[PDB]
């Protein structure tokens, strides 16, 4: 009963949040075995920060102009080594609470928690998804470089983010932890704008057949589209085109309403080309995109 | 800002789950020193559920009776009592993960953090308000009574939410960790309706508030007003009246932003008569009521 914007449980990550500090600049890394993990412009200046050569700033520095703090307990750096944009710091002593993890990438129109962090401290959980043009739509503030993102499955944290960048439409850009960046984002201290933005067809549709299981159906109609039809309308308003993958995917949930995909993707149809008017799906003014399938399988599975 | 709905870390919260079971009726349970707090009617049969006599069905019951389970370990309960709708097991471990904490019961229009559990286990993190008519959107399957709403205040967790109930209009509603239900609900198997819902005003204000700060200020005018007219006025848009602690609240963010809170009230009062003249605030035409003062200073530092 009920539908909602929900993280998993932050506790596994929280016992791996951990304060890097390199200079005059502290950020947040990722305590896991015996590894910190943190975004490696914390060896920046204020001056490098516009054009780093990160190789030539990275030599330069020792394993002790590191200080890594784990709550009261300061973490001694016996190595360190640089993976893309993510720095990792060995330090002699593995970090006791280290849960079952993986690093993961996800793929865009996905969806994670993130942990926002500052001072190595936790402050907040939320869910997010990777958008088409590979920004995140967080709420970061400054300091919060280095939080991450993260799934669960079981007792197995996949980690898929680490925070590093704001850009000027206030939209967010990071990495994966292997620090390659989602999107063509560069950790430099300069504005960057991103790809255009296209809203995740098959989240709005999962979003639908959730508004439906909690009883509202208001913009269901009785028409049906074809595939191909109903993906000329939607790139025409900017939505990404809806796979057969997508409407396998939506199987369950079509299945649980009795409503075929391709009839919802004529009830969308008509909302893209009416508008709701003055109405509101599942209290929401907008046609809701940062929910999965997957996400509303697991809310709305019998119900 | 990118103000989205944050809920605290839940990680010291997840430490204190355990599941509870009386013969096969099983919920979850806030284990913290050496007591464990549930849902009373976990004692209830499939049956007893319509009308129980919770006192009488509870002298039936003995400590042996109980199954309180942290993952699979079962913790011995060594004493029971009833606080209203809260049963109370006194088991023979402290929790070594307790927190620094404390109950509190929540006013209308506070939010707070949910950590939904099955069977002892946590499985999400949202954030709620406690609407006018005491219901939270939830989202709460079968086996989610006993999961906890709370927030955090530096190291110390508030308590304030047990979940027991869905009503028919798909909102939920539970008690506080007193066992003491929030509106006028009781924990019986029968369906019970919720007041009509009105609109949190304090929030829109702070919503308001953090327009202002974004440099969203279109809507402020040259006004002010009363707060003895600024209730009339709103409760005939279905907007709750404001109190003296709602106008409290607001004055960090009154503050901030050098507008006193009564000029605030009348420029909501204006958008109340006079509707967005199709003109969106922080981006929407809806306001917003679901962030507290705090949630904006918070998600705004
Ligand atoms: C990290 O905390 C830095 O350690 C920080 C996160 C942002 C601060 C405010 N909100 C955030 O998400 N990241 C940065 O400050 C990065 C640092 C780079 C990778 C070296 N830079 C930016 O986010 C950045 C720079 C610029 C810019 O230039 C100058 C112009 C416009 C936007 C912008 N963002
Ligand atoms: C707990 O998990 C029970 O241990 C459960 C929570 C709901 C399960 C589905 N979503 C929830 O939020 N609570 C109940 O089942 C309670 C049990 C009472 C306290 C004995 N009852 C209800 O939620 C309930 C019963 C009825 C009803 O009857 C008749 C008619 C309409 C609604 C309704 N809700
Ligand atoms: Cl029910």
């Amino acid at each position: 009963s009920g539908f909602r914007k929900m993280a998993f449980p932050s506790g596994k990550v929280e016992g791996c949040m951990v304060q890097v500090t390199c200079g005059t600049t502290t950020l947040n890394g990722l305590w896991l075995d015996d590894v910190v993990y943190c975004p490696r412009h914390v060896i920046c200046t204020s001056e490098d920060m516009f054009n780093p050569n990160y190789e030539d700033l990275l030599i330069r520095k020792s394993n002790h102009n590191f200080l890594v703090q784990a709550g009261n307990v300061q973490l001694r750096v016996i190595g360190h080594s640089m993976q893309n944009c993510v720095l990792k710091l060995k330090v002699d002593t593995a970090n006791p609470k280290t849960p079952k993890y993986k690093f993961v990438r996800i793929q865009p129109g996905q969806t994670f928690s993130v942990l926002a962090c500052y001072n190595g401290s936790p402050s907040g959980v939320y869910q997010c998804a990777m958008r088409p043009n590979f920004t995140i739509k967080g709420s970061f503030l400054n300091g919060s470089c280095g939080s991450v993102g993260f799934n669960i499955d079981y007792d197995c944290v996949s980690f898929c983010y680490m925070h590093h960048m704001v850009l000027p439409t206030g939209v967010h850009a990071g990495t994966d932890l292997e620090g390659n960046f989602y999107g063509p984002f560069v950790d430099r201290q300069t504005a960057q704008a991103a790809g255009t933005d296209t809203t995740i067809t098959v989240n709005v549709l999962a979003w639908l057949y959730a508004a439906v299981i909690n009883g509202d159906r208001w913009f269901l109609n009785r028409f049906t589209t074809t595939l191909n039809d109903f993906n000329l309308v939607a790139m025409k308003y900017n939505y990404e085109p809806l796979t057969q993958d997508h409407v396998d995917i939506l199987g369950p949930l079509s299945a649980q309403t009795g409503i075929a995909v391709l009839d919802m993707c004529a009830s969308l149809k008509e909302l893209l080309q009416n508008g709701m008017n003055g109405r509101t799906i599942l209290g929401s003014a907008l046609l809701e995109d940062e929910f999965t399938p997957f996400d509303v399988v697991r809310q709305c599975s019998g119900v």
